[PDB]
């Protein structure tokens, strides 16, 4: 299971426009806040994913960027992005394939089930900063990662 100080692999998924994206190109201007969330629309998941909206400004004054994750389609993902108007990628894991790297996939009797909700912040040279587990509330998602790229400011 990925920690702080483990160096995530290199990795390429579609976001919300089917668009290949590759986290060390995410990672180009700063570290990358990854929030694996277990399903596009359902209340929770909006509410992490909007305050991750909303801090929008706070993360860029950090020179990080915001990256959501799950296993739900691309079309379902665009919608979730559009209806909320997120500005940010939305990337879809469809076989779970990154979610087993983070050690974050569930499955049962080979059925994908949705991910285990957890944030990874990673630096510009992929290591892991902080993870926030799936006991925390909605908002701490973003709250505590925004508070470690602060805590590490120059």
């Amino acid at each position: 299971h990925m920690k702080t100080g483990d160096t995530v692999a290199d990795f390429e998924l579609p976001d919300q426009t089917g668009t290949p994206r590759r986290l060390s190109v995410l990672l180009s201007d700063g570290p990358v806040v990854l929030f694996f969330y277990p399903a596009a629309m359902t209340p929770g998941c909006t509410k992490e994913a909007c305050h991750f909206r909303d801090l929008a400004k706070e993360f860029a004054e950090v020179r990080a960027s915001r990256v959501g994750i799950s296993t739900d389609p691309v079309r379902k993902q665009a919608k979730f992005a559009e209806v909320r108007r997120f500005d940010y990628p939305l990337l879809s894991d469809a076989q779970g394939t990154v979610a087993a790297q983070f050690g974050v996939k569930r499955g049962l009797l080979g059925k994908l089930m949705p991910v285990k909700r957890t944030t990874f912040v990673i630096d510009t040279d992929r290591k892991v900063l902080d993870v926030i587990s799936s006991e925390f509330s909605m908002d701490a998602h973003a709250d505590k990662a925004l508070a470690t790229l602060r805590a590490i400011r120059s």
